[PDB]
């Protein structure tokens, strides 16, 4: 049988935080849920350490969205609110099977938008430079289609040990940390000043697959939403 995300302590403090999308945006388990033992196969405990995220399909999502502590219900936070908001995570990106192409790890999401995704992806040029098998930072700075919304960056090469983020919003500008070292240094999301529907993801969120049949796989060791007003 499969063994519970929570009957370890160690994402005790984020599953009070956050409730269970699967397969789509729907609703799949509630903070109270995810805390007394809710367990499937895309989202389970691995090796008796990892909280693992399987998903298949274009589009679909095994994903964990931020909420307000306690049984609370949907947070919403703003870049420009004067507060740091953080998300802290250590993730082992399995080798992703065949049909896999990109998958979304973290999130800094709004009601209709991703302010920031942090994907894996399997073979991208960026910026006239051919990258495979790497984690990638796509920043939108406008909600059109061309190049111009975005800033797309390389973070790192997938390695097989665990791998540590940070992603930290203050005043309008973002920074992401991997494996302690400062990769996007105050990045400018002052497209979203007044946007005030913002929240942390985290998990497997299929993107662009050549199967859908095909399952994503992504373990976390570690993740938490760092309150700075404690």
């Amino acid at each position: 049988f499969l063994t519970a995300v929570s009957s370890i302590d160690t994402f005790l403090p984020v599953l009070n935080e956050a409730k269970l999308q699967w397969p789509t945006s729907a609703l799949a388990a509630s903070s109270e849920e995810l805390l007394g033992g809710y367990v499937g196969s895309q989202f389970y405990l691995q090796d008796g350490k990892y909280m693992q995220f399987q998903i298949a399909g274009s589009s679909n999502r095994c994903e964990l969205r931020q909420m307000i502590p306690d049984g609370g219900s949907e947070i919403g936070w703003a870049v420009d609110d004067g507060t740091t908001h953080t998300a802290t995570s250590s993730i082992v990106v399995p080798e992703q099977v065949d049909g896999v192409e990109e998958v979304t790890i973290m999130q800094i999401h709004s009601g209709e938008a991703p302010q920031l995704r942090i994907s894996w992806i399997r073979s991208k040029s960026l910026d006239g430079v051919a990258y495979e098998d790497f984690i990638m930072s796509t920043v939108r700075i406008g909600t059109g289609d061309s190049s111009d919304n975005f800033v797309k960056t390389h973070l790192a090469d997938r390695t097989a040990g665990a791998m540590s983020f940070q992603i930290d919003v203050k005043d309008s500008k973002l920074t992401i940390t991997v494996n302690g070292n400062v990769v996007v240094n105050g990045q400018d999301l002052s497209f979203w000043d007044g946007t005030d529907s913002c929240y942390f993801k985290a998990g497997a969120y299929n993107n662009n697959p050549t199967s859908e049949s095909a399952t994503a796989r992504i373990k976390f060791a570690a993740l938490a939403w760092v309150d700075h007003h404690h």
